[PDB]
């Protein structure tokens, strides 16, 4: 069920591709609507290819010279475009911890809403990348329980999905009432360690049983128990669990929704998430907002960079 919106092209020559790029850039200005075109329409394997045929035909860097032809939001677009996919997330992260301060939202974002086997593949990536152990980076840049639980979750130890447990059900929704709402203060640790490491089949069932016991969904009582990058981090596993799709919908649309764009978390979902489950946020997307996401970005964003995106993401009523 889960689609992404960009697939490998059936008839792909990387060579007769890296030509029409070469031709795009070189001389007196950039005809933009050739690569645009081009890239979004190669899968980004493809896009590795093509990136090699250039190089041993011209003995130049694609990347490099995009970055020298193209400018602004459009730029940055296709050199995320061209980042290899299972480099994508650890680039994120790195640049997210990177400078004095460290961009949360992103952290939580993609910490939040990676499964078990991609944060592995990511920990490995970053690592040989970088030099630097993820773990550590995220440990000197965060603290409190936010620090934990990302810590929690980098572990990627989730518990396996097995035949659910009523009793284990009841438990455990019951030891969430108890260490938030019958509670003076909160056991953030309690939360911690049942939404961090049980299997996402069964927090399903104690999300709904946690209903039907307190009156309240999970989230308003994280709502009202916690607060600042922690309740953050909560409501975004919380989120995820029930939805990653959903989740990133919803991460999408309050980028664009108020005024102006956060073009950064614009970019960084649909391109990483292109070849996963794009379509699924698409559906997701409608669904909750009544928008399109085609329509929402068509009116949020303009120029090469907009047509680029729409192209990337499509379905206009999907
Ligand atoms: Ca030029
Ligand atoms: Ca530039
Ligand atoms: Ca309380
Ligand atoms: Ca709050
Ligand atoms: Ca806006």
């Amino acid at each position: 069920a889960l689609r992404g919106t960009v697939t490998d092209f059936s008839g792909f020559d990387g060579r007769a591709d890296a030509e029409v790029l070469r031709k795009a850039m070189k001389g007196l200005g950039t005809d933009e609507d050739s690569i645009l075109n081009l890239l979004t329409a190669r899968s980004n394997a493809q896009r590795q290819q093509i990136a090699e045929e250039f190089k041993t035909l011209f003995g130049r860097d694609l990347v490099n010279d995009m970055k020298s032809e193209l400018k602004g939001k459009f730029e940055k677009l296709i050199v995320a475009l061209m980042k290899p996919s299972r480099l994508y997330d650890a680039y994120e992260l790195k640049h997210a911890l990177k400078g004095a301060g460290t961009d949360e939202k992103v952290l939580t974002e993609i910490i939040a809403s990676r499964t078990p086997e991609e944060l592995r593949a990511i920990k490995q990536a970053y690592e040989e990348e970088y030099g630097s152990n993820l773990e550590d980076d995220v440990v000197g840049d965060t603290k409190g329980y936010y620090q934990r639980m990302l810590v929690v979750l980098l572990q990627a130890n989730r518990d396996p999905d097995t035949a659910i447990d009523d009793a284990q059900v009841e438990l455990d929704a019951q030891a969430l009432f108890q260490a938030g709402e019958l509670k003076w203060g909160t056991d953030e640790e309690k939360f911690i360690t049942i939404l961090g490491t049980r299997s996402v089949s069964h927090l399903r069932r104690v999300f709904d049983k946690y209903m039907t016991i307190s009156g309240f969904q999970i989230e308003e009582t994280i709502d009202r128990e916690t607060k600042g990058n922690l309740e953050n981090l909560l409501l975004a596993v919380v989120k995820s669990i029930r939805s990653i799709p959903a989740y990133l919908a919803e991460t999408l649309y309050y980028a664009m929704k108020g005024a102006g764009t956060d073009d950064h978390t614009l970019i960084r979902v649909i391109v990483s998430r292109s070849e996963i489950d794009l379509f699924n946020i698409r559906k997701e997307f409608r669904k909750n907002f009544a928008t399109s996401l085609y329509s929402m970005i068509k009116g949020d964003t303009s120029g090469d960079y907009k047509k680029a995106l729409l192209l990337l993401c499509g379905g206009e009523d999907d």
